[PDB]
């Protein structure tokens, strides 16, 4: 029956888990979304030179794209939504002084824009 026992169910892992945050991509004019989510760190914060290292991975995994392309782009932007509920765009395209750290831990989802052509 299905009220037999709960025990027999598997168990997790105490070590160290990550988390799984949704998010998107904006080409030709359409976004593409297939419910992909991205790894990031527990509790811990991170910057965009070293979590950048996660997100090109999917550039390149999602049509198979470089950064020396991305970057000629017409225009780039990254979105970020907090789990408060607030998002920012932040322009790539023209940013070159902009830096600082996040919390994935206060991370919801991100929408990344980048217009090629």
């Amino acid at each position: 029956g299905s009220t037999a026992e709960k025990d027999k169910l598997p168990a997790t892992q105490k070590a160290k888990e990550m988390q799984n945050v949704p998010y998107t991509i904006a080409v030709d004019g359409i976004m593409a979304f297939n419910q992909s989510y991205l790894n990031l760190p527990k509790d811990s914060q991170l910057s965009y030179l070293d979590l950048g290292n996660k997100v090109k991975a999917l550039l390149y995994d999602e049509r198979g794209v470089t950064p020396e392309k991305i970057r000629n782009a017409k225009s780039a932007v990254y979105t970020i939504t907090w789990k408060d509920g607030s998002k920012k765009e932040v322009d790539l395209k023209k940013d070159s002084y902009t830096a600082n750290l996040f919390d994935s831990n206060s991370i919801k989802q991100i929408d990344i824009n980048v217009k090629t052509k």
